[PDB]
């Protein structure tokens, strides 16, 4: 199983049941801000600042309400549609349990404890105030929770895990408050909504020449969904600290003949998140530019804080909140009480969020087999069920100790462990070659 850190308290202290009655505190009907008459949805608070909505995401993007698969002629190769998935209470219960178990698997590693700790500390900056003597929240970093008396209270949060939209296997991140400010790239950060399903996973090939070839392999090995959730959490970490890289900054891939011949491009933000050898394809000149840019945004935040002399609202005091951001951005404070950004500390924080928290490093912690590069081609999608401990555990994922699955990644081998995988679609050969 994974490289452990030793006994620790669970990341999720409640074992939620989807049908548990609402209590208006950590099981509650909620509404996202600026949603007009949206019907409330039942949501579950799994940890401070992190909530789960076990519903398909028909609510975040106005462009994405229909779960119905488009016309067969219309659908891309790597996609999968099922308008009924996550429609029933039992599925929702399973979803909650599956997401819970993957957070616990992540938090059982030191790397996962570090990332989840950064995520909880990464409170979206209070950049809301029209005037600078006052520090105000940005209310799109909050949700509206129905209390037991039927009234709404607003609650700040950092992360919401929600079910996918129409394409089940597209795990996008939506966030709010960026119609003018690019909150995920200006140091501020914003609450992230990650579309994710612990009920499906992807097949990959164990040979590099086959996995990076769009015509070969059927997806013999299944990706551990804890790696996939970690990958989304790393993106969310960059976005909560406001240092995600504009997706228009791309590597025009020329290290893989098949990518090149199709003119496929991959964002720097993906190479960064993958890590390993992939991050080296980020142009160093551009990377150095990015660091300087984010460093300056952090200096803007320190200046903003410095001007604030009163807080708005009654959740927390001005001193509490100045300290929350001093912590978050690791600001220095002078004899006079002025905050500044220390270059050394900035370099440490940026490196932690962008080099230490990477997919490739998570693979090392989990001791799982995984794609060796992001520059590969997906092979297949599988239906799985990680909830029963006979199928998947916090410590071992699929590669269960004291079974024939413990060695050689047998548990991820979808031919040996075939009871744990139902292949839903082949992608190989549907590629545009
Ligand atoms: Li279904
Ligand atoms: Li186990
Ligand atoms: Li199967
Ligand atoms: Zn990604």
């Amino acid at each position: 199983g994974l490289v452990p850190r030793g006994s620790h308290m669970p990341f999720v202290n409640k074992q939620f049941n989807y049908k548990d009655p609402v209590n208006g505190v950590d099981i509650a009907y909620i509404k996202i801000p600026n949603a007009g008459q949206m019907q409330p949805v039942k949501a579950f608070k799994i940890h401070n600042k992190i909530w789960v909505i076990p519903e398909r995401d028909t609510f975040t993007n106005p462009e994405e309400g229909d779960l119905n698969p488009p016309p067969e002629a219309k659908q891309v190769p790597v996609s999968y549609y099922d308008s009924t998935y996550l429609s029933t209470d039992n599925e929702k219960d399973n979803y909650l349990k599956g997401v819970t178990k993957l957070f616990e698997r992540i938090y059982s590693t030191d790397l996962g404890r570090m990332l989840l700790t950064s995520i909880v500390r990464g409170i979206p900056f209070w950049g809301g105030s029209t005037i600078d003597t006052e520090l105000k929240v940005i209310d799109t970093n909050s949700i509206n929770v129905i209390q037991p008396d039927g009234s709404y209270r607003s609650e700040e949060l950092n992360l919401v895990i929600i079910g996918p939209s129409a394409d089940i296997i597209q795990f996008e991140c939506k966030s709010f408050g960026h119609e003018v400010l690019n909150l995920t790239r200006n140091g501020y950060g914003s609450t992230q909504y990650i579309r994710f399903s612990p009920d499906f996973t992807f097949g990959f090939e164990e040979s590099l020449e086959v996995d990076t070839n769009p015509l070969l392999g059927a997806g013999k090995f299944a990706t551990d969904p804890a790696v996939t959730l970690a990958h989304e959490l790393i993106h969310a970490g960059h976005r909560l600290y406001g240092i995600a890289i504009n997706p228009n900054r791309v590597f025009k891939v020329n290290t893989n003949a098949y990518y090149e011949m199709s003119g496929l491009e991959v964002s720097f933000e993906e190479l960064r998140t993958f890590g390993g050898h992939d991050a080296k394809f980020i142009d160093s000149l551009q990377e150095n530019e990015f660091r300087l840019y984010y460093y300056n945004k952090f200096k803007d935040i320190a200046s903003t804080l410095n001007k604030a002399k009163s807080i708005v609202g009654t959740t927390a005091s001005l001193q509490y909140m100045k300290n929350v951001f001093k912590e978050k951005y690791l600001l220095s404070e002078d004899t006079s009480g002025k905050f500044s950004v220390d270059k050394l500390k900035f370099d440490k924080l940026y490196k932690m969020l962008t080099e230490i928290y990477t997919e490739d490093n998570f693979v090392k912690f989990f001791k799982v087999l995984n794609r060796k590069t992001y520059l590969n081609f997906d092979k297949a999608v599988f239906k799985i069920n990680i909830v029963p401990k006979v199928n998947y555990t916090i410590y071992d994922g699929f590669n269960l100790r004291n079974t024939n699955l413990a060695a050689n990644f047998n548990g991820q081998n979808t031919e040996i462990n075939n009871m744990n995988f139902t292949k839903l679609k082949n992608f190989t050969g549907l590629f545009e070659f």
